[PDB]
């Protein structure tokens, strides 16, 4: 409502755009650099430092070190995926749990109608209508991460407070195989 998009207005809208060095191998980034999806089986890619190995992750090219800033992402009539934010500084190698004490601050759905805050333990979320679109908004300085329905400008969740140090960037999750991929909106 009124509510949500004048919230938005007090927030940068940022262009994100998907990094193909910090893709797990499973995971094509499109040409555009807008859209993710998923392989039968993984690439032959570098193992460099920027690239998960083990978590089906990608991140953005551009991180977030101030301010208040937002995106949207088009989830679609997709069964699975989590988005959110997380730090510069995690561990891209090999497993650790995707939490906020890990450095992510992520929800998602899984099984097309369980949505969930990736939070230690996990919150489910009941969310009266599925979102298709999802606006992610970050405010460095108070310290929120937030999830709304970028239609109707309903709200999701919020991490609250966290206590930023480090440079943040946008990060993207997919498990499955479907035929719509998960795609940021401009």
């Amino acid at each position: 409502g009124a509510y949500n998009e004048a919230k938005k207005a007090a927030f940068k809208p940022a262009d994100v755009i998907l990094d193909p060095k910090t893709a797990n191998p499973i995971l094509l980034v499109s040409e555009d650099q807008r859209s993710v999806q998923r392989a039968k089986e993984p690439q032959d890619l570098p193992d460099n430092p920027e690239r998960f190995n083990w978590h089906y992750c990608v991140l953005g090219c551009e991180s977030f070190i101030s301010g208040r800033h937002y995106w949207e992402v088009e989830v679609g009539d997709r069964k699975e995926w989590h988005i959110g934010v997380c730090s510069k500084n995690v561990q891209r190698k090999g497993w650790v749990k995707m939490t906020p004490e890990n450095g992510f601050w992520t929800m998602g759905l899984t099984d097309g109608n369980k949505y969930r805050t990736l939070t230690e333990p996990r919150t489910n979320l009941k969310l009266p209508k599925p979102p298709k679109k999802v606006g992610v908004f970050l405010d460095y300085e108070t310290g929120d991460i937030s999830f709304y329905n970028a239609v109707d400008g309903s709200h999701i969740h919020t991490f609250l407070d966290v206590s930023f140090s480090e440079a943040l960037y946008p990060v993207f999750r997919i498990l499955t195989l479907e035929p719509t991929a998960l795609t940021i909106c401009p």
